[PDB]
């Protein structure tokens, strides 16, 4: 752009688009990856603008609202409204054309064979799209944090994967992947808020449950001796008056819902928390590539947001590992946008020219370019 | 008597207040669950009767009182109502004791925590009952049905809720609790009735909607074929009289107030179905779970009652029934009474006391105590 | 028993106990070696009969499950539901008692010093056992088919073993084994899934991934010239319509887990195929040794069932080896229960009696009694 070549810097992924130009620290332009549409119809002759309210639009006038979520997990549950999605992003807010420049995105790491090469498709076949790179998100956070080996457990929304990185980087023996994450402890709080009284059962209410969530719900810290102080109204209780009209006493259900990351006793599953995930991914490598992914575990995403959580796994991730260390979490101060900052290096070190796919090469291979290039 | 003391049958959560012995057969009691208050006073030499009246004379002799619903979305309003029918309807529908003879009660199924406790508190606070259970509803019509393994799909007037239960119970991902029964019914009659001629407002009309509802509404062949024959008011439209003298002709609105259970496309608010939440048990078990769960779907309560549903969950299941199992329905002839039978028969055992209350089960060891014999 | 002496002969490992009595042919009492613990807890009053749902019956009802699996590649997770697993074996099945008969077998080879001492010691300390052997698996096989010289490749679920064998026995030096085996497979099936989109992530569901694999996938003749053919969807693709509901079209899955036995890049090691470590312990013996043992390799378990795979070594295994040769895979027709009708032999031959350990040897010597003997 202008002088130089430059480029726009994306992550996307289940929760937020959080979209930038190149060269940036962090976002820019930044909505829920979202589509809305009018559920409470009647009639109209005045109307609240939109077809599709989206992301930003949508998240605001929600009670017309049937939201239709599309990222699920980095599984996009039908494509049609994603291409509206982006439709915002590029000429809406950045007021460029993604027919001129380079796109990174973030590959929201295991997500499908073929999504690689239709999101490709998107941009390449249909929008032309000059350069383009979906870089496995928790490896850009580690070099920004002025890592190179660590264990870096990264998740925001959608899936909670434990990555071990070295000098050199990993491979699907050793790292994991599981659903329970950011968007599921959004979503886990009203199973739980029936036994209180309250279940937002439906589609704007839901979106108020990721929002009552984030702002004041903390992690417990040690749950089984916190639930004793269940009985302490002051450290729990706490007053949500829905702008709106309603009172949500987030009581317990403040740390319950937070506790399912390290317990899966409490939805109904075998999986150990992500502390013992954490093992997991650092036991199956070679033998020597251990000492130095324990004396740093990064810890990134808006998963590990919440008040109360790198203390946490200081005490838990010592009792069933390696014995003979100083084991350190690394949590960034924001360390949120991990994926985001460590991206923004990459597009712009003009070094990233080696890798990526370039507007010709897509035709010149098909739409396997994408795992011609990548895998 | 032989394996148990003996209790008292109570089925009465929104809908009727089915009252009778451990032994009987179908309930003694058998009418509405209205909580009648005067209001048509004006002044009195004698008045006719209560204080507070249940569905004995609150059905016989209305349009004097306010015929409150005590119960809505399963959970109890208010502590005039309850606390006087569950030793009432003992005492003088019945005539023995609750003081006397033990209590299973209906629970509605996951009301709140501390509703364990008040139900409790009604038989062992308020009048000392020997022992009681406020048993959840589908756990009778799932025994009543003689099985381990059965999907149990449990709407009554209060509350629907999905239990699969397998070789062994369901863990707390698998079951669904859902915000649509015959309550929403209720409130749904006399929304819809007001295009075809009859706008319904106060407590009066509430139960002359019961009286509708029950019997002359019902749900479609499909909805799709019933709404398009739906210019033939003569085939559709037939009239129930409103029981003082006036003609209420309904025929499309019989489908579009129970057709609420199979599409929420009627609501407002996105209530889902017995259809999704169908999917939404079934799905969310076990991998290897569901070959048996489909050959065994307990179609219970009381707003199942209906014709357009044993022979419907047969036709619209299908849509995610995979290629190798079919669907196969157990709904019994009377479904209503299912529960009523099924508490019958489980506080007729041993097994089943064990499992209750006792009255020093309770104070001693901590009311939620209750919760913890149950949940 | 009766007129004579008799015995029970015994292959176990780390997926299947088969059980039989003496000089049978091949197994009678046979089931998988893990222990299932109800997961999927909720409540109970009908209860889908067991504590401890074990084998066969636990195989079967896997939705409750925890499958608590032991023997994972010879060393047992935790010895504890193993005495259970036993525990059906002789009394349930074969209604004999561990206490009269002697007891044959296997030694899973390189299972740790210590084991040999702790399985006779449930034996012999615990249930009495009045003789044992427990015979190293490899070299069984050979007499059974009619060999003396040979190398011997078996692996059925646990480890992986090369054995050269000659008319006199092999040795430390020589001899080698690895994990990457029949089970391995099985597991592995999943850390690819991901591509196309599935991951049977899960207990009961892992015991699926077991079950699809074994009765339809292949194995590669040269995965590389395959790989073109991935793109022809009639020989790859099929429909594993899974009864519960769920279609696994295994596409490229099918021989791309079972080349990771020739083909360890795949995973993330170093170790060269199955091929290759024949030539590792063949090469490693005297200098004469050698002639006999290339003309004819004997390949056995439940690894070399799969089909097209003896082909595949007489291909690959001339490549590195010594040149000047009729090299010759002998597996046997069934050539999995080679451990099992080579140990029949042995117990069924009362010369077998120069050998063994007899229940009062153990006292006289302690539990180092099988090292005494053995080694
Ligand atoms: N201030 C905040 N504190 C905690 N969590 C927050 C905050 N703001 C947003 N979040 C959470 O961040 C999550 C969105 O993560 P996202 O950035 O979309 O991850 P990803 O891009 O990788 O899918 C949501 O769960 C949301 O509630
Ligand atoms: N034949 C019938 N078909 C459908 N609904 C019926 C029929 N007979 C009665 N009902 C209704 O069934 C409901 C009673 O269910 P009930 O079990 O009392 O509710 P709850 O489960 O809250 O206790 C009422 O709405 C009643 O009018
Ligand atoms: N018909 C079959 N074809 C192929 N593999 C089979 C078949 N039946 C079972 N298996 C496999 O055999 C293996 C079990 O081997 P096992 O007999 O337990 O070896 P071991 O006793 O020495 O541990 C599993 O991987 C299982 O899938
Ligand atoms: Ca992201
Ligand atoms: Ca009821
Ligand atoms: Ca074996």
């Amino acid at each position: 752009d202008e002088d130089e070549t430059t480029a726009l810097v994306c992550d996307n992924g289940s929760g937020l688009v959080k979209a930038g130009f190149a060269g940036d620290d962090a976002p820019r332009a930044v909505f829920p990856s979202i589509v809305g549409r009018p559920r409470h119809q009647g009639v109209m002759v005045g109307m609240g603008q939109k077809d599709s309210y989206v992301g930003d639009e949508a998240q605001s006038k929600r009670g017309i609202l049937t939201l239709k979520y599309p990222i699920e997990h980095g599984i996009i549950t039908n494509w049609d409204d994603m291409e509206k999605i982006w439709h915002h992003t590029f000429y809406n807010e950045l007021r460029v054309a993604p027919e001129e420049h380079p796109t990174l995105l973030t590959e929201a790491p295991l997500n499908p064979k073929a999504n690689r090469e239709k999101m490709t498709q998107i941009m390449f076949e249909t929008f032309n799209v000059p350069a383009m790179y979906v870089a496995i998100q928790a490896v850009l956070s580690l070099y920004a944090s002025g890592r190179t080996t660590g264990i870096v457990l990264d998740s925001g929304d959608g899936v909670t994967h434990n990555v071990p990185i070295y000098e050199g980087y990993a491979l699907p023996h050793a790292i994991m992947r599981l659903d329970l994450a950011g968007r599921d402890l959004t979503d886990y709080l009203m199973k739980i808020l029936t036994e209180r009284g309250y279940s937002f059962v439906t589609t704007a209410e839901r979106e108020i449950v990721r929002d009552i969530k984030e702002k004041l719900c903390y992690v417990a810290l040690d749950f089984e001796n916190e639930m004793a102080t269940a009985a302490s109204s002051s450290s729990l209780e706490k007053s949500y008056e829905l702008p709106d009209g309603q009172v949500i006493t987030i009581g317990n259900e403040r740390f319950r819902c937070p506790e399912t990351l390290f317990q899966p006793s409490f939805i109904g599953m075998e999986s150990a928390g992500i502390h013992e995930t954490t093992y997991n991914s650092i036991m199956k490598c070679d033998i020597d590539i251990r000492k130095d992914l324990y004396a740093n575990n990064v810890m990134s995403g808006g998963t590990t947001m919440y008040p109360g959580i790198a203390d946490r796994m200081q005490k838990e991730i010592t009792a069933l590992a390696p014995s003979t260390m100083k084991i350190k979490i690394i949590a960034p101060p924001e360390r949120k946008y991990s994926v985001w900052i460590g991206g923004s290096i990459l597009a712009s070190l003009s070094t990233f020219q080696q890798m990526w796919i370039t507007k010709q090469e897509y035709d010149e291979a098909g739409p396997s370019i994408v795992h011609r290039k990548c895998f």
